């Protein structure tokens, strides 16, 4: 089979180991419209081999400035001045570039993301008056006496607050009152960061150049969305038996690592079974392989990495009935429930550790396993020489990309993405965290490309296109789930309702508006036939254990804020996208 | 200054009273890319004389298949074939074409929904069983004896049910069960008429060619915004006075033709302040005339016509408080309220004859303005001979277009547009009525382009334009207001609620759903301290004349019908713009 391939092989030389060389020039200038250039011009030549490689006639075939951008751009010690995007023009081109000066936007776009961050902490941390939240909660006068109810079956206490002060007293910097102020900040920022961002790329494209396969293809996906619901609470149900810092906040800590894991396990599988579906039917041409993993392969980490803060976030505190009933997960054991502090906080560090745990991983992977850093230099002293001569001797033991691009690179930013939008009602400081990561990220995937990679063929992409549907298609369901964040999850709207409908002397005693004395008042006593984190009709009452005026009410302003600032939002999505200069 | 314009006429006819015939006539065929298309070249010729005729010097520029389609197609013996639009084409082209394929789609995508639109009706009528709003409001030992408050302050009654029959046995066609089957396919119908006038338009696309000076503009506008809404509420006051078919269904009639008259005067003012406004700052080019009149003047008849049908859907039976406590418009008078039927049946026929009377005017205002039709026929005996040379002798007493070209045709259309979509909750053969109309404007459009205007340049227009950021931005204010009519202006919602969650054992007393039992059962009694339309609680409670869970449990249904029909229908726009065939 060695001389069986190798007459193929050479035919194809015909019409133009030892590695081979490359180079009649000007004539395939004409028929489309520098090094990298250089490059760009002899990949159309080449153009196919996609049948050659992936067969394995050939091993690779490859390309071949960099002294300047070690120095004020990819260093560690790289002052901020101004981050040269036009020089990734030059050395990298536009599929890369487009990568490149989305995050040094993205960055000074989480600049001013980061001032209303560091507001809810600012005044956050130089008041001392809260009012109640943190007030009457760790008093515990005022909420030590508050005794609960259980929320599991057997191995659980009868409960007591003022054991919930460690995490609601660091919560009234989450819930108090800037939350309100950068959530609706924040609606209003991915809909300025998308808006002014296509202000800004427009500005970067004129800088720059210019029904039955498919139905099981979903229909044995949400077998596999309830495969990551499940992935959480199984190992919800393994480290809660083995406990029970201490008290809650090293197990949140804890718990999220451990499926932590497990998201990175059916990961793997992701890219195991997106290959599995889409080689059997309809394989097709080049450009709807990556339509393919954008709407299957990112809607699998898009379940990985979300139907799980879905759960928090969405179905973790419902459908508590009637002996504080579950619905016993149709089945014979009995289903969770949620903490009488919103169920955010054990969002908000989900909300940490799958963001500022991946942030710490999925770089430092980048760092440990290509040997870590400076070894001796890599090749900076004769990249002003360019005298290297057996440089193409000295390749093939460096790493190519595996046929996807910026494609793994860039769904693990639209994850990022994903997380300092859709779920910032809690930790303001998801931005500032955002911030020195994208100064260093903006510096380490810049130090792989400029060093560690074999140099990727600079193909010209004009703007993001796949993704844009989904920056789009996340910013529509950011505004719903900012919404519903604070609706569905953070206690504030409940907090504004008695502050101005309980506090009235209808439904309420106080002369003036005042947030005295919340937490007594807001939730509802079950009877040993102690209070539990819904609002339902106390036992002995006229309709008892049905619901309130005021879960009715509240959720009458949960329906509202859903309504209003969506509407609102929703509006200023339209006028500022009316009225901004394009120039 | 007869021979101080003449010079100035003399040079422009150096570069080629008794009229001007015209007619080289290749060589300006290349520059842009049949008689329409000879009248469409010797424009480009012409091409310019804004300035000339406007100032006077010349009088009537103009130009001069015409008998083929006064037989199958404008003719009233014109029997139900095709519509061939291909030969708009070639008869008047793609500005007026792009109309009249509009209208015939328009036609038949009407056909369906005016068979949903008769399914309200079709067992509406055959059957003979209402569950309560038709039984318990109109047997007189149930909905007889419900003796209701006044609403005004005084010449007003004590009150009482079984006067409201007449409106309420025919309010069960509008109201009992194929409203949410309509409704819900109403907003279904637009998010299809849309996407599917878009696969239609480009498969027309496809056979055919291809801060201060505007803050006055809103500013003062405003004031006129609250000119619309007075303009219905005075000669409100008049006509309700003068009174006390002959209970409510007349005056229904009548004091909406009222103010129908005053809608059509003040439709005159519209045309006199939008040149008032854009005359003094900012005149610009050409084509932002259409796109000023498209934000001011459409804006304008937005408010005239529906900031009243605003009123009767929105802010009409609204701030009844605590003696039936209105606003008082801060002022020294009473403020209005609403009627226990549903505020709809008064707003369902200011919906007829808004729409079903500007249909039934304004284009029987372009036939008998015209000279009334069939004077002896107009020119169809010799449309076959063309040999009538004095043709050109005989025009000049013909009427021309006043340089606005469809818009005042189009935005009449745009209007009823939004009387079938916007609107739509009640009165389902609104498509019907449409229906028929669409038979006859489809004619009588026809006829007068045909026979009675001055034939227009055939400007070739590609899409509709600038009417389209309008029925997206009406469809998507539609499917707020269908799902603000069903929740903010219609009966069903709460007809749904007492069905589904106050006839159970819980705050009700029946063994299985029923809809017996709903009008006493639904409303708030008010001491002499009888009923009124609201859901407060009676006197003599814990919280009194603040509200029930019932109206924080409808209100909380109908925010959610605002959120989950929006959210469906928002997303079913998401799902057929996804999954419909292109081609
Ligand atoms: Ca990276
Ligand atoms: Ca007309």
């Amino acid at each position: 089979t060695n001389e069986k391939q190798k007459r193929k092989r050479q035919a194809y030389e015909s019409n133009l180991l030892v590695f081979v060389k490359v180079h009649v020039l000007c004539t395939y200038a004409e028929i489309m419209h520098n090094p990298a250039t250089r490059s760009r011009i002899v990949y159309f030549i080449l153009s196919g081999i996609n049948r050659l490689v992936s067969s394995g006639i050939y091993k690779a075939a490859f390309p071949l400035e960099r002294y300047l951008l070690y120095r004020e751009w990819a260093h560690p010690r790289s002052i901020y001045k101004k981050q040269p995007l036009d020089l990734i023009r030059k050395y990298y081109g536009e599929k890369i570039g487009i990568y490149f000066a989305w995050l040094g936007y993205y960055t000074q776009m989480l600049l001013l993301a980061a001032v209303v961050g560091v507001a809810c902490f600012l005044y956050g941390y130089l008041d001392q008056d809260n009012c109640t939240w943190s007030k009457e909660v760790c008093d515990p006068d005022i909420g030590g006496q508050i005794l609960m109810c259980p929320q599991c079956d057997r191995l659980c206490p009868f409960w007591r607050l003022n054991i919930t002060c460690e995490s609601s007293k660091k919560l009234c910097i989450f819930d108090s009152f800037g939350t309100l102020i950068f959530a609706v900040f924040m609606g209003v920022w991915v809909t300025l960061f998308l808006e002014f961002w296509k202000r800004r790329q427009a500005e970067l494209e004129y800088e720059w150049d210019t029904v039955t396969l498919c139905a099981s293809a979903v229909f044995f996906w949400i077998l596999l969305i309830i495969a990551s619901v499940i992935g959480i609470i199984v190992y919800r149900l393994s480290v809660f038996i083995v406990f029970s810092l201490t008290p809650q906040m090293a197990t949140s800590i804890t718990a999220s690592i451990i499926s932590f894991i497990i998201i990175m396990i059916l990961n793997t599988i992701y890219e195991k079974v997106a290959i599995m579906i889409t080689n059997f039917e309809l394989p097709r041409t080049q450009t709807d392989y990556e339509n393919s993993l954008t709407m299957k392969m990112f809607l699998f980490q898009f379940v990985n990495y979300y139907s799980s803060c879905f759960y928090i976030a969405f179905f973790k505190g419902k459908f508590v009935g009637y002996p504080g009933d579950p619905v016993y997960l149709l089945g014979k054991y009995r289903s969770e429930e949620c903490d009488p502090g919103g169920c955010l906080l054990e969002l908000t560090t989900q909300l940490t550790i799958i963001m500022g745990g991946k942030a710490i991983w999925n770089n430092i992977q980048e760092v440990l396993l290509p040997w870590v850093m400076n070894l001796i230099g890599r090749y900076k002293r004769v990249s002003g020489s360019e005298k290297i001569t057996p440089r193409w001797e000295q390749d093939y033991h460096l790493q190519p990309m595996g046929k996807l691009g910026l494609f793994y690179e860039y769904l693990e930013m639209i994850i990022q993405f994903g997380f300092v939008t859709l779920f910032v009602a809690s930790f303001p400081l998801a931005p500032l965290l955002a911030l020195v990561n994208n100064i260093l990220e903006i510096r380490v995937d810049a130090w792989k490309l400029t060093t560690q990679f074999r140099r990727m063929v600079p193909e010209k992409a004009q703007d993001i296109g796949a993704w844009q549907p989904i920056m789009q298609g996340i910013a529509i369901l950011a505004v719903v789930t900012n919404a519903m964040i604070i609706a569905f999850t953070s206690d504030m709207i409940p907090r504004l309702v008695y502050y101005w409908s309980f506090s009235i002397p209808p439904y309420g005693d106080h002369t003036y508006y005042t947030m005295d004395g919340y937490i007594n008042n807001t939730l509802s006593v079950f009877n040993i036939t102690c209070r539990y984190r819904d609002f339902r009709n106390p036992p002995g009452h006229p309709q008892e254990y049905k619901h309130n005026i005021y879960y009715w009410h509240v959720i009458a302003a949960k329906l509202a804020f859903i309504i209003v600032m969506e509407h609102i939002i929703y509006s200023v999505k339209f006028f500022i996208s009316y009225a901004i200069p394009d120039v």
